[PDB]
């Protein structure tokens, strides 16, 4: 509903796989794709978590199987939080590009999903997750809605300004990765 996203002329603030319009931007959104080696994934979430286990605990049979079986994205996530030999410095260096790969597989798997991401044009994309300030901005959709309502200027440009983003928003690695996937999906002829 209207309380589940903010959309302006220049921005989309989304959260969650359920919204009928923007649900597809969520990494929990159900889909189906295969990697080159032929493993099957049912969300971008699950693939990202498999690549985390592969990076830190590659030979762990139980954990590899459990992630490949984790069709429920929240189960994949929790397994990902439990991956052993985790090194944050190393994951922080590599995790954006892993996510961008996940998104390339996901959006490549369905032309309708691809068309939906392209239909967002050049709008800036932000995951409005209150609890995730790495993949999202660490604010809820309601919080963002109050920022807009109290600012005639955000209302005029359709987005919060860069200084505000630098002080108020988390890293939004997902929104950034989606905008890079969207660029990658642009027609080349
Ligand atoms: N195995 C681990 N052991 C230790 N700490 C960990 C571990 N994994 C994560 N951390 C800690 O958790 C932090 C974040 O780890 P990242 O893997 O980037 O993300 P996410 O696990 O939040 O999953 C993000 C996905 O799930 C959401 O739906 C999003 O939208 C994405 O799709 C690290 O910096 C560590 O502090």
């Amino acid at each position: 509903g209207p309380m589940d996203f903010v959309e302006t002329n220049s921005a989309v603030y989304f959260y969650g796989q359920r919204d009928r319009k923007f649900g597809f931007l969520s990494n929990f959104y159900p889909c189906e794709f295969t990697d080159t080696e032929g493993r099957r994934f049912y969300s971008s979430e699950q693939y990202f978590m498999k690549r985390k286990q592969e990076m830190f605990d590659r030979d762990n049979e139980k954990v590899a199987i459990a992630i490949l079986r984790a069709k429920a994205p929240a189960v994949a996530k929790k397994l990902g939080r439990q991956v052993e030999n985790y090194d944050d410095e190393v994951w922080a260096e590599h995790r954006y590009e892993v996510m961008l790969e996940a998104l390339k597989l996901k959006f490549s798997s369905d032309e309708e999903m691809a068309a939906k991401l392209l239909a967002t044009g050049a709008k800036r994309l932000y995951e409005a997750s209150r609890h995730d300030a790495i993949w999202g901005i660490g604010l809820s959709v309601a919080s963002v809605t109050r920022m807009f309502r109290e600012s005639v200027s955000f209302q005029r440009t359709g987005d919060v300004d860069a200084e505000t983003r630098s002080l108020c928003f988390g890293k939004n690695l997902l929104g950034n990765a989606l905008m890079e996937a969207r660029a990658w999906l642009q027609p080349q002829d």
